[PDB]
């Protein structure tokens, strides 16, 4: 295919937060300030937008980023921070 893995990564965790969400594509793209066009090739995963609209994203949904950045690879393995962070653990014996 010769396609960029981070834009099909962004585009899955985007697309994600999107068909959770019962407002259409043309819906958001308002709400955040760009054109139908321009967030269809976002959720083909053509096309990554530039930090202020990414920012943007995020901020409308009330997430970070990072959500939208890293892949969804979300198997909790504990995470030693210089700070007074919370963190859980599970233990399971498999």
């Amino acid at each position: 295919m010769v396609k960029d893995k981070q834009k099909a990564i962004f585009s899955e965790n985007l697309n994600s937060y999107i068909a959770k969400s019962e407002k259409t594509q043309l819906e958001i793209a308002k709400s955040i300030g760009v054109s139908p066009q321009t967030f269809n090739t976002w959720c083909k995963g053509i096309a990554i937008p530039r930090m202020g609209k990414v920012q943007a994203l995020a901020d409308y949904f009330n997430i970070n980023k990072s959500d939208l950045i890293e892949d969804k690879k979300l198997n909790i393995d504990t995470v030693p921070i210089e700070s007074g962070y919370t963190l859980e653990h599970h233990h399971h014996h498999h």
